[PDB]
């Protein structure tokens, strides 16, 4: 484990602020000037997270096309994300359209509904079977299945209906419920099981449209999510893995949506879920 070395050097010395600083300063800046429209403000849950519009998800609706959600594309790995924010009161309708018109099967939620005493996202699925959510601005109507209550996540069968066209699908729903308040897990292990989890269901698959991910912002917790999936997936490509370097995963992914990884811990929990899973491969 070369990065292993990298890890070691980076705890003992105490540079993590260091190291996560320079990627600060090497980071793509791109214009986003749809999000800054005037008629946009209320579809932003926070004012300085942005996506590009280079890389912005956009909806099939002729009035506003905007949703804060951006196309992570990591061409070595054939692996493709949609990050976005937790949805808003108001946004909750434009969420299931773009999870329907990008044939995602997989939506990755990292945060709870209420974190340190205030709401982190809208409630954007239904708590019951018979209490079905009809999204009346965009035409879908979204069904619990089932529910299965782990320990340190929950999975939620959805069917999305379409009500235009009565086509439905089955939507996976992973609620990781145990990232703390602050900072990051102790051990990256429940973390790993739950990576597992969403491999296993087929969600991350070239056969499906891209999982959507989401925490409050979009670019902490998500960030997180997408730099250690796509880390061991080219871990098992490679010819040489130890190749793989963390830092310059995350600056390209970086090209795509600003600011992921927002915390120097962030950081240092990246490397270590990394590092513990190329070790559950051995
Ligand atoms: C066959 C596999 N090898 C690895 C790695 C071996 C050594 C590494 C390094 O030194 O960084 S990564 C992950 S899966």
């Amino acid at each position: 484990m070369e990065m292993e070395k990298e890890f070691e050097q980076i705890d003992k010395s105490g540079s993590w602020a260091a190291i996560y600083q320079d990627i600060r300063h090497e980071a793509s800046d791109f214009p986003s000037r749809v999000a800054k429209l005037p008629k946009n403000k209320n579809r932003n849950r926070y004012r300085d997270v942005s996506p590009f519009d280079h890389s912005r998800i956009k909806l099939h609706q002729e009035d506003n096309d905007y949703i804060n959600a951006s196309l992570i594309k990591m061409e070595e790995a054939q692996r493709s994300y949609i990050l976005t924010q937790g949805p808003l009161p108001n946004t909750v309708g434009h969420f299931w359209e773009m999870v329907w018109e990008q044939k995602s099967r997989g939506v990755v939620m990292l945060n709870r509904v209420m974190e340190k005493g205030s709401l982190k996202c809208a409630q954007y699925w239904p708590q019951k079977e018979e209490k079905e959510m009809i999204f009346e601005d965009t035409n879908l109507k979204l069904t619990l299945i089932s529910e299965d209550i782990k320990s340190y996540y929950t999975v939620r069968q959805l069917e999305l209906e379409n009500l235009t066209t009565q086509e439905t699908r089955e939507i996976l729903h992973f609620h990781y419920t145990t990232w703390p308040d602050f900072g990051v897990p102790e051990s990256p292990a429940s973390f790993l099981n739950f990576l597992f989890k969403v491999r296993e269901s087929g969600s991350l698959s070239p056969e499906h449209g891209p999982v959507v991910v989401h925490c409050s912002a979009g670019i902490g917790r998500s960030g997180t999510f997408c730099l250690a999936d796509t880390c061991l997936l080219l871990m098992d490509k490679r010819k040489d893995p130890s190749s793989v370097d963390i830092k310059k995963v995350l600056l390209e992914m970086r090209k795509f949506r600003m600011g992921l990884i927002q915390t120097a811990d962030q950081l240092r929990f990246s490397y270590l879920a990394v590092i513990e899973g190329a070790k559950f491969i051995m």
